[PDB]
């Protein structure tokens, strides 16, 4: 009787978040890479970009490779 | 019904970094410096310097080097 | 049939915290230094109170910047 | 209806520390000479001393020089 | 309503530590000397005891040389 | 036909408060102090103290300056 | 029709506390030092000892520097 | 009503730490000649030694030279 | 034309209570020692026992401190 | 009416323990120990652990030296 | 109405731990020496190993000397 | 008239909870201590399991220690 | 009246998590070792991972040993 | 009424860190060699590639060496 605005929705979201996410992404490390010339943080946090940007961009693969929504 | 604000706030948040973020950087240089000739720190502080200049100019390149905000 | 105080009463408050805040963020540079003197804290507190200092005479522009309140 | 306590009370404060805080930076010096003389500590603390120094009697002037309370 | 016990009481402390530091330092003088003589340290001591004594009595014309507390 | 007790009742209770609640904030200052040589508590109590003393002092001003019983 | 017993039991606290609180004092340092020698906390505990006292004996003095119960 | 036990109990126990503290204090310094001879610390320990005891002897005089508990 | 057993109720309850609640006091000591060798809690344990102790055996004295019953 | 198991049941819980709470305090010097050698755990545990079995021991005593139950 | 497994299982946790603890042990001093070869650790484990050894044999006597549990 | 299944009823639940909760402390061990190789919960779980493990096997003996159900 | 699921159901669980914990334990080992490479963590986690597979292995015959389950 | 997806989803997992793991452990080869010649670390990383690459390689053989998941 109505309009079915599950999926829907939940697709508007997850576009609505990689338009500006990925520009986050870029502040974070230009911001730390400043801290870390200032001698603030130590140099662990160069790995730790790299891993959480492979887990940004595998998000929707991950979540099918354990057979959850397919 | 409304104006999307999240890429456009994105965006200002780094354009406004970017005007004194350099200025900070050569703040950095010059104080580092100075402590380096009255025996404070050690000399591997000077390569720190170099690639941490690196990664600010290449965040955003990095960033979609992975694929991420494409 | 009565007076919108909504706007005034913000705007006094705002106004009033900006009397003592600067008086205090003073105390807090003599009070950091000592404590740096005495080796009781590390050096890494210099970057935080310019980066704040920064925020706080900030704070208008930045809100604006975002598109809220305009 | 009452009375205003906010900048009195920072400026009461900031007058109150200054009464023996020069006090504590001179037994710092006296006691960080007496380290040094046993071979406790390095000699990078002589730097330290004038700059938190420098720091201490310009901490009014600093604030203000950023915009902050003016 | 009550007593400031904050002036009175960095000068109780600065009082008592010159009761003592001064035998400490000649205790100081006569074991270094007496390491030197075997063979243990470097020659490079002596400066190191007068460049000491000069900053334990100049400390108190050395803080406010720097016109903090005055 | 009767006596208006409104505004007196809260008047006489507002005098009766302030007979003994700086005497409370003093012993809270001692105990305070004590708890944090004894390495129970942060050191982040004593901002809190003096933001503590000024609202205390600035009730009825406050409340005034945002329209409300004039 | 009764007797006002509020500044009475406030005054008669602090009093009762001042009777054992410097006591507790002087096991602190005691103490402190004791774990100091062994090697098990650091040496800046030697300031906080004194700031404490400091606040201690100051605790009257410092509320009515602020305006507040005068 | 009853009888007070705050400064009783403030009193026996620190009665009772002087009784196997001093003992405690010898136990360390065997141990750390020991430790020095098996080239395991530096000899920077014989000064806190020294130090920490001149502050266990005279913790109840410090107390009362800042005027708490008299 | 009966028997008021108000007081004597709370004192046969008071009584009653003294008889093992230190025997109680003794077990929790002995346990949280115990938790504290196993590196399970800090050792801000120390003193809440003592303090503990002294508001046990306080506990009438305080009471008619305030004037309430007498 | 009935038997008062008030003291008894603190006793016995109290005789209980002390039948494996010293077999549990082995354990721990000996776990303890192991993992100083693995380089896991500073050095500062040997100084925790004859103060935890001081505290056990005088449990007892502690309480009544300070007027509790006697 | 049941049965005792306080001191049985603290007993039986002890008598595992001895099966394989001594077997670790002897992996620490291969591992430990291997790492010294190599340069990467000084030498300063080698009393160390000793001293573990020491307290992991003489756990039960260490804690009958002090009184606990006998 | 009828039958008591008071006793009864309660002792078929314990012989049947009896079947299956020390399944369940198995299973508990064998999580907890993979969640541990995972860097998500500290070690202080170890106690825990051996100090629960006392407390099922004795619940009968320990309720009939304090006097209830002889 | 019906069947008995509490045995078997404990049971079932247990058998499902053995299926997949192990290979998790493997992924564990190589990520770790993965971090260590990289300088993120300490090689502290060498320990933490035999200590973890010898309780996984042992759940069963642990539970048994305190007389749990029997 | 479903399927197992426990097992697979771990092996799944296991499967795609294989991927890209080897080819991060070239590029901290790399990088490490690079930070040696600028005298910027040790050389006591060489010996931790070894042993790291050993420990990755031998993960799955080591989980079953100790009876888990078999
Ligand atoms: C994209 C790729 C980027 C690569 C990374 C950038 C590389 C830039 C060069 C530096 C490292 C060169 C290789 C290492 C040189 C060999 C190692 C060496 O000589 O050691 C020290 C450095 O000396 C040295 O060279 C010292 C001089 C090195 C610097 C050369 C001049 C550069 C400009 C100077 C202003 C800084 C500007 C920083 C931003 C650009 C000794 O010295 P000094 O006895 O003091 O004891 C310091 C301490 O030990 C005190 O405790
Ligand atoms: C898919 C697989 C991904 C794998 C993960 C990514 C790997 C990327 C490389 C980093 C780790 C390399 C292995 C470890 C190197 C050996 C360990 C090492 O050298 O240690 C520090 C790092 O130095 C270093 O190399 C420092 C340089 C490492 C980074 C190399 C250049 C990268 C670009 C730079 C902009 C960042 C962009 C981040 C996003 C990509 C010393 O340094 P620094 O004395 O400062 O004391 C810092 C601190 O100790 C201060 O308290
Ligand atoms: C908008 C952009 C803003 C950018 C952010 C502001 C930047 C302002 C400069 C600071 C950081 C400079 C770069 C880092 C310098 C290289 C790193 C360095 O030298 O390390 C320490 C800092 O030393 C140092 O320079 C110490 C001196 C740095 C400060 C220079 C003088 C400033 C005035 C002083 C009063 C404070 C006023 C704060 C408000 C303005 C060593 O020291 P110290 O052995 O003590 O061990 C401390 C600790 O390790 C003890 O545990
Ligand atoms: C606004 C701008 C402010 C700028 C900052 C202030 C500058 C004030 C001078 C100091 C640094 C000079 C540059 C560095 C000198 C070259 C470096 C040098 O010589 O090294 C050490 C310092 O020696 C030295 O000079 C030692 C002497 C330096 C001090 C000169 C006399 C000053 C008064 C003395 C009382 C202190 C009062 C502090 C408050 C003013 C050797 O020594 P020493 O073998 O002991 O091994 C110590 C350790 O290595 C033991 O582990
Ligand atoms: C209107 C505007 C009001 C503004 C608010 C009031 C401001 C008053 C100053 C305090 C904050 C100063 C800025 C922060 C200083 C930099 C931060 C700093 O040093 O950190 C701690 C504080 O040390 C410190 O300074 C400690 C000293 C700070 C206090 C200075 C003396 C004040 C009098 C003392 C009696 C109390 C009376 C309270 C009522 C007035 C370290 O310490 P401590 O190693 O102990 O580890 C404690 C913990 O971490 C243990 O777990
Ligand atoms: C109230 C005032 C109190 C003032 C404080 C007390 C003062 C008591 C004297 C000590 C410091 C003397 C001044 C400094 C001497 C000059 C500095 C000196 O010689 O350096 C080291 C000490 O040597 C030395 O003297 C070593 C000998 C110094 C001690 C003299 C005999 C004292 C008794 C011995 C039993 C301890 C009892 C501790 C409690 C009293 C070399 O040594 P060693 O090559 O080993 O490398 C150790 C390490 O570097 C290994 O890594
Ligand atoms: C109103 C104003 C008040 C101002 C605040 C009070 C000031 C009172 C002096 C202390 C700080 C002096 C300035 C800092 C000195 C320079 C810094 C320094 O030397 O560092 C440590 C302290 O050494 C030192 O001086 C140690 C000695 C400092 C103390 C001097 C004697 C005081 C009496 C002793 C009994 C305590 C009584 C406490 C209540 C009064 C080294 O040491 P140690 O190698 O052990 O490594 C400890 C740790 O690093 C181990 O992990
Ligand atoms: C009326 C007035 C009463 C005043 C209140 C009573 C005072 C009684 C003393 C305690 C506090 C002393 C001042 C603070 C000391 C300086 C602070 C200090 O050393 O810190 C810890 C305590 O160490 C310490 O001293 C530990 C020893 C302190 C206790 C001294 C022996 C007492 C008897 C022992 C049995 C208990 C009986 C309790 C009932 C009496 C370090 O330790 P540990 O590395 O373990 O990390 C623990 C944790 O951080 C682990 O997460
Ligand atoms: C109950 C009482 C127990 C007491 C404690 C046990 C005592 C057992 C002996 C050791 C300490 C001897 C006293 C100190 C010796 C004088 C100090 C000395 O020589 O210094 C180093 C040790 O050298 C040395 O002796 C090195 C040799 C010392 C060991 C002697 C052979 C022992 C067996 C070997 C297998 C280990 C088994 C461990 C378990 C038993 C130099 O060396 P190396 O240039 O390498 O720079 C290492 C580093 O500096 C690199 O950074
Ligand atoms: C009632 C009064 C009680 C008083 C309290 C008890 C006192 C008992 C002695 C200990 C402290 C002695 C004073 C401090 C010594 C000087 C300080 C010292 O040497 O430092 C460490 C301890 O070394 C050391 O002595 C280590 C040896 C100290 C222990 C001496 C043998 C005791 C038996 C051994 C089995 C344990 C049984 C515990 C229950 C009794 C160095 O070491 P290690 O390079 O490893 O770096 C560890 C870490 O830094 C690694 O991160
Ligand atoms: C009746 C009397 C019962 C008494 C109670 C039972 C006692 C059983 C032993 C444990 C405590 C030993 C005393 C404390 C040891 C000294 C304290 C110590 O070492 O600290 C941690 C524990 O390490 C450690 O020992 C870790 C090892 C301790 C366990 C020893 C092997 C036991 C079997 C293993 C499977 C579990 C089975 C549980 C059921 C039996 C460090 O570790 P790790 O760096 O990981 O940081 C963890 C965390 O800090 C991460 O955030
Ligand atoms: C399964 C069993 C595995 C066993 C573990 C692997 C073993 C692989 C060899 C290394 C250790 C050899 C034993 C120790 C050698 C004796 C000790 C020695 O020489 O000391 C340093 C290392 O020098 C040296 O050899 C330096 C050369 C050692 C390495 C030999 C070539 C290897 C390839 C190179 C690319 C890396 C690839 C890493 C992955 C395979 C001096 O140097 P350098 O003055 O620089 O001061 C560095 C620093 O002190 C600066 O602060």
């Amino acid at each position: 009787a109505g309009t079915d605005t599950g999926e829907s929705t939940a697709t508007s979201i997850q576009t609505w978040l990689s338009t500006w996410i990925p520009i986050g992404c870029a502040i974070a490390i230009m911001v730390s890479c400043f801290m870390w010339m200032l001698h603030v943080i130590p140099a662990s946090f160069i790995p730790r970009i790299v891993i959480s940007l492979i887990g940004i961009g595998s998000a929707s693969y991950l979540v099918s490779l354990t057979g959850v929504g397919s």
